[PDB]
């Protein structure tokens, strides 16, 4: 919905040139836990809107990216602002566990 996705290619465009605080997420289909967590991605993406984007970055078409920023395993949470990577998320998680690492890093 409010939710961007990305690409190895837009990455730089979407992510590092933007203004305000962009949460980034890897995910791809053979992982479960990121299936869980996405409709979670959902509600945070309208609820935060207007602090927060949410962007989505899927690994299988994307290879390049995750590589950059020693991300091992998916799920995994980078959340940006202006151009530089402020915290990180691994593993699943719930909604409840996502506000407050929100709300410990937005400002």
């Amino acid at each position: 919905d409010k939710i961007i996705h990305l690409t190895d290619d837009s990455f730089d465009t979407d992510v590092l040139k933007a203004d305000g605080a962009i949460l980034v997420d890897f995910w791809a289909e053979w992982c479960g836990p990121c299936k869980m967590i996405a409709p979670i991605l959902d509600e945070i993406a309208d609820e935060y809107q207007g602090k927060l984007t949410v962007a989505k970055l899927n690994i299988d078409q994307n290879p390049g990216t995750a590589p950059k920023y020693g991300i091992r395993g998916i799920p995994t949470l980078l959340l940006f602002k202006n151009g530089e990577v402020a915290a990180t998320k691994v593993g699943a998680l719930s909604k409840g566990q996502l506000k407050c690492f929100l709300d410990a890093n937005l400002a």
